[PDB]
């Protein structure tokens, strides 16, 4: 909206690999992480001045 | 019951001796008196663990 600071968008990475199966094995765990990307808004600007005689 | 701690046994020894009737006669009386014993609870305890591949 020419205001706004940042435009943000958000990625997930899963997580998690098989183990082979064991009745009193430990069980494996899955799990994610999630970042956010960031891309800044830049506002330029631009003018004229005009005289009379020119 | 299984959560008890003791079981409580009660033994009356009675007394009493009949004499000859007489009309006017007091008369004779009987009586008990008890005693207890107890013995503790023993609980034993087993289990089993089954695995879905087992």
């Amino acid at each position: 909206s020419w205001e706004d600071q940042e435009i943000v968008q958000g990625i997930v990475e899963p997580a998690g690999t098989a183990v082979e199966y064991g009745d009193h094995t430990n069980i494996p765990l899955t799990s994610w992480n999630a970042n956010f990307e960031r891309r800044t808004i830049v506002r330029g600007e631009l003018g004229m001045m005009v005289g009379t005689l020119e």
